[PDB]
């Protein structure tokens, strides 16, 4: 082809009778998500699923199918994928169930049991998920802790491709300055958002710029104010957030560099995050010289 490569992803159409809704998991601007079970008729398999419907219009149906397009076209361990769609009167996106919910709610709920190893590994995994999106020439445009989901406490994935695009109400407090002032979105504007996301996690789910209305945020950033250093953050970790929030986009880190930096820190978590009572902390499992060293799997 002359331009971008052909997108040969498979959109799978699934029958209504192949799956069942069990209960509602949540509602909001993202839509309405149900817990369910998908049982492909031929095979002896049962697959836990999240089923998204909007809370119908021809406009609503366009937007939701644009989202399904993008979700069907991704394939990465730290990115939520579309299993299929069901074409009843209400269009339904069938997705992989993320049992522990969104990471923002998780950090708030399990604050007293989250240690530095988990926090840093989450940062790595999100950076990997985002770096994969960058490799696919795809800008998320809505990265936040509310859009990172928890498969297990050890494994998180990025989701919510409703604003996602190739290279209403908007998430002003997670957006780069240039996006606010000029609607410019790049991979490096996603980095700003990663910065904010990390701050959310390191503060155990604090609202950024809490009390400040969104219309004042642009002039605050112009003046040079940024989100403050969380109590548990070493200067090492805060410095990385601060780089994500530079005026010059190219001066911010690349996602591949963040994978490297956080993975180095993840080898010795207590050097980089100071948490009272750390590593006496337990979270549920499925079974329930050396400073600059980086494993090749993290060096892309
Ligand atoms: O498993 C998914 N959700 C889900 N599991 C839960 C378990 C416990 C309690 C609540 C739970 N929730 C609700 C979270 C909804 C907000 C974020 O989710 C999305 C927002 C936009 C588009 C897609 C998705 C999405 C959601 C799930 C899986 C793949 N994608």
């Amino acid at each position: 082809s002359m331009g971008e490569a052909p997108n040969q992803a498979l959109l799978r159409i699934l029958k209504e009778t192949e799956f069942k809704k069990i209960k509602v998991l949540g509602s909001g601007a993202f839509g309405t998500v149900y817990k369910g079970l998908w049982i492909p008729e031929g095979e002896k398999v049962k697959i836990p699923v999240a089923i998204k419907e909007l809370r119908t219009s021809p406009k609503a149906n366009k937007e939701i199918l644009d989202e399904a397009y993008v979700m069907a076209s991704v394939d990465n361990p730290h990115v939520c994928r579309l299993l299929g769609i069901c074409l009843t009167s209400t269009v339904q996106l069938i997705m992989q169930l993320m049992p522990f919910g969104c990471l923002l709610d998780y950090v708030r709920e399990h604050k007293d049991n989250i240690g530095s190893q988990y926090l840093l590994n989450w940062c790595v995994q999100i950076a990997k998920g985002m770096n994969y999106l960058e490799d696919r020439r795809l800008v998320h445009r809505d990265l936040a802790a509310r859009n990172v989901l928890v498969k297990t406490p050890q494994h998180v994935k990025i989701t919510d491709f409703g604003r996602a695009k190739l290279l209403g109400k908007v998430p002003i407090k997670w957006m780069a300055l240039e996006s606010i002032l000029h609607r410019i979105y790049t991979h490096q504007s996603d980095v700003w958002s990663y910065g904010v996301t990390v701050w959310e996690l390191m503060t155990f789910g604090s609202k950024p710029y809490d009390g400040i209305p969104a219309s004042e945020i642009s002039s605050i950033l112009e003046k040079g104010e940024r989100l403050p250093q969380p109590p548990i953050c070493t200067i090492d970790v805060y410095m990385i957030m601060v780089k994500c929030w530079m005026i010059d986009a190219d001066s911010r880190p690349k996602f591949r560099e963040l994978i490297i930096e956080f993975s180095k820190m993840a080898r010795d978590p207590q050097r980089y995050l100071v948490i009272q009572g750390d590593e006496r902390m337990h979270l549920p499992s499925p079974t329930d010289d050396m400073d600059d060293v980086v494993d090749a799997d993290e060096y892309l």
